[PDB]
């Protein structure tokens, strides 16, 4: 009867250059494509008949 | 009764150049797709038939 | 009546370049397609027929 | 110097209830998270250094 | 030179019931996270370095 | 100098009930997580170095 979903990343780039000196990065430099979902789904149809009689014949 | 989902990565690209020096780095430069999903189906249908009397005859 | 998915992963590319030198890296330079679910299933349906009585002939 | 992704999936839910019948589906009733890419990603820097000299001392 | 991904999965939940019958169907109710991607990667850098002379002491 | 991927799975749940009869079906009620990738690394990147003339000491 609960839930949760803690969606903590972390991204961190860190560039320290000193004297005379360099240097880059690429960060994931991609694709992606997220979903934080919490669904629910709850069937609870009703599909009944009360026919009585039934005379098929079908020649 | 009771569902949790932490997503916590951790991503570090440091890059420290002294003195005269140099460096990258590439971090995961592709691909992905993250899915964090948490569901619950929950199938509790009725299908019922009260017919009586049946003369099937299908010549 | 309990789940838990942690989901703490780490990554760490470190560069350290001293005095007049160099070198690069590539982390996980491809691909990937991360999926972290708790799902449940529950089927309780209900398939029942009452019919009385049956005459099928099918000449 | 080509790509080409078809995506061309098909589904296809039919009920046929004849005399005095019945009956019901439950098609895909889930998730899903569909991606479809063509990516293409292309790395050319230049990462140079032209120092002439270098004297490091660091007592 | 050339990619191609005909991604064409058919799927067909056919229900048929006859005279005072029934019957459902539950077709893949579940999950999934489908990727169809055609990445391509290409990394050319030029991380060069030229010094000239390099006196370094560190007492 | 070329690739090619088919997926053409195919999947088919009939119920065909005659005459006062019934039956259901459960097709793959579970999960999974479907890739279809075609990827292409290429790796060439040129880490160089001219210093000309090192003298390192190190107390």
């Amino acid at each position: 009867g609960s839930v949760q979903i803690v969606y903590k990343p972390v991204d961190l780039s860190k560039v320290t250059s000193k004297c005379g000196s360099l240097g880059n990065i690429h960060h994931k430099p991609g694709g992606g494509q997220v979903e934080v979902k919490s669904e629910k789904l709850d069937f609870k149809d009703r599909v009944q008949s009360k026919i009585g009689s039934l005379d098929n014949i079908t020649h």
